[PDB]
């Protein structure tokens, strides 16, 4: 599901953004390219330290956006591209993919985003 | 409202997240730090290439929200910051919020964003 573009992106830094629904509209927060860990079975893991809001609306809707990209990998024009993911989410205190990020003390939680499309869109 | 450290944030390179509301849940587009430009009133306004089914949001709901950052400003706690805006959005295609943006040859629209509140969020 993930092309080698994408993990190009993630050898670069930048700001990841996830958004979800909620009850009065979208809600939007980032994470950093280098703090996301691609496991094996198309899933994107993120630390959680906040992302209440963001919680709160996976739980009564598990589908969500997520955006990254790079200047400095070519894009289908020209140098820099980046990507449009669509997946459910899933948030984890336990279980491996937890333990993926429990690295970071200050996370609470693993953010889990199984992708079902990935696509370029520059 | 939008403070110095946003800016900063806009010397630097990076992938700026604007989300609406779609109609059967967010919608989540790009562009580039370097391409969003500023204007009195607080209104940030980039260049549209694309954006069809954004602007189809943004004439049922107005309201957006935008993330961006950079590892390269400093936040409250370490190395790098970024920020959440909240405001309501349109699309110019004449006259001077137009022509703010005019210089992407490829542009068939400018998006303008007026803001509501700018938050700091790390
Ligand atoms: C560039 C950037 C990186 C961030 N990294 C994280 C992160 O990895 N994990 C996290 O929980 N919040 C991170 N934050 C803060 C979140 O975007 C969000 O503001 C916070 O988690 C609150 O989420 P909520 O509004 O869903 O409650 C980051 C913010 C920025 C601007
Ligand atoms: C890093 C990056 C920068 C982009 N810059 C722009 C831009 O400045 N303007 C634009 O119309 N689309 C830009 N795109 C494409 C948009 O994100 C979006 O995919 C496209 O405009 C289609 O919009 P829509 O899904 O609302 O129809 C960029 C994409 C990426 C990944
Ligand atoms: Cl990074
Ligand atoms: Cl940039």
């Amino acid at each position: 599901m993930l092309p080698g573009t994408f993990f190009e992106v993630l050898k670069n830094t930048g700001v990841v953004a996830i958004a979800t629904q909620g009850e009065d509209g979208p809600h939007l927060v980032n994470t950093w390219n280098s703090y996301l860990k691609v496991l094996d079975g198309n899933r994107i893991v993120v630390p959680v330290g906040g992302m209440h809001k963001t919680e709160a609306n996976v739980a009564r809707d598990e589908r969500v956006l997520m955006t990254l990209g790079s200047r400095k990998v070519a894009g289908r024009n020209g140098p820099g591209t980046g990507f449009l993911i669509r997946g459910s989410a899933a948030f984890r205190t336990d279980g491996p993919e937890f333990e993926a990020i429990a690295r970071f003390k200050w996370a609470r939680a693993a953010l889990v985003i199984t992708v079902v499309s990935a696509e370029q869109t520059l």
